[PDB]
């Protein structure tokens, strides 16, 4: 008989942020081999059928980790490392540490996430890339610099990062910068002074995930200044539609953009992120940063596609059952 699976993810149902996309698309690609729901919390009224648990976030979903494992010991339950748990919980929290310890299998989201794991966990530690569709690569005009970033603003995205290059950039009209997100720790009244004090920047709230990844298409650069990430989705969104990225260099951004990448800058270093911005600009008027940025994310493209991830996927559901 098929596995049947139930994915635990923190977000509310329907909402546009990382946890719910994963847990959506993780039920979309292992639905042909089992039967897949998602929830937020378990047990519940339908716990008892359930065979195999994958629950997102070791310290969010701890209570309902540590409920499978006290119901099930020894099988079925996978733990996947969002971000958070991986690069702030796991060094004190301790129920974070409890989950890692109940978990058969601990999911990283990029190559460098086992790292960041007790070298006692890493056998059982498994990488699966997220994956996502592709968009057609724009050709984009030459005439001025057009950046986006992407996130609801909360401290760990460090939006200061990208309120501060855009200042040092207040000046220069060939320099645009949109940032999409949820005000989400009072970082929107940030926002909207930087937006009145600086014309090329703008915030512009909250968009539709198919707007958000036209303007990530439309746009020259995603740039990404996360203080921590399990493995974003904005970056690959960027990458599998031809944008290339400028990201803070920290485990998450590394993983996914590649060890040799030419993009990245000293986490919260606004200065390091403004002249990026420039190098960029400077480029588009004579091969510039651009050109070589885009090829290396194009051989970036391949690790998110979703034949890969369902193949992940599949070995880990057998590794489980
Ligand atoms: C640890 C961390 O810092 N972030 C993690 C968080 O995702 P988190 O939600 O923090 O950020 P992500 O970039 O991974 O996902 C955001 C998603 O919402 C969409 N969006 C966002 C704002 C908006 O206004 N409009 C819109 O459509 C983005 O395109 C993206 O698809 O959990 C994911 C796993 O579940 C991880 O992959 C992320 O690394």
């Amino acid at each position: 008989s098929n596995p049947s699976l139930v994915i635990v993810s923190p977000a509310l149902p329907g909402a546009n942020n990382g946890n719910w996309r994963t847990a959506q698309r993780w039920k979309a690609l292992l639905s042909p081999v089992c039967s897949a729901r998602v929830v937020q919390q378990w047990p519940d009224a339908d716990a008892s059928a359930d065979t195999v648990m994958l629950a997102l976030h070791a310290r969010r979903s701890a209570e309902s980790i540590a409920h499978w494992a006290h119901a099930h010991p020894g099988r079925g339950l996978g733990v996947v490392l969002t971000g958070t748990d991986l690069y702030q919980d796991i060094g004190s929290d301790p129920q974070a540490q409890r989950s890692l310890q109940l978990a058969q299998r601990l999911v990283v989201l990029q190559a460098l996430g086992a790292e960041a794991l007790p070298p006692e966990c890493r056998a059982k530690a498994r990488v699966v890339y997220q994956s996502t569709s592709a968009r057609a690569e724009l050709p984009k005009s030459a005439r001025q610099l057009r950046a986006v970033m992407v996130g609801h603003l909360r401290q760990v995205k460090s939006p200061q990062t990208l309120f501060d290059a855009a200042r040092l950039l207040c000046g220069r009209e060939d320099i645009r910068i949109d940032h999409i997100g949820d005000a989400g720790a009072g970082l929107g009244e940030l926002a909207r002074a930087l937006a009145s004090d600086c014309p090329g920047y703008r915030w512009l709230g909250a968009l539709p995930h198919a707007q958000t990844r036209q303007r990530i298409q439309r746009a020259h650069v995603l740039v990404h200044t996360s203080a921590l990430e399990g493995g974003a989705h904005v970056i690959m969104e960027a990458v599998r539609s031809g944008t290339p990225v400028l990201a803070s260099r920290v485990p998450g951004n590394v993983g996914m953009l590649g060890n040799d990448y030419a993009g990245y800058f000293p986490h919260g270093d606004a200065a390091a992120l403004a002249a990026l911005l420039e190098a960029c600009r400077a480029g588009q008027g004579s091969a510039g940063l651009l050109d070589s940025l885009r090829t290396q994310c194009a051989l970036r493209a391949p690790l998110f596609d979703p034949r890969a991830e369902q193949a992940a996927l599949f070995q880990l559901l057998n590794e489980l059952q």
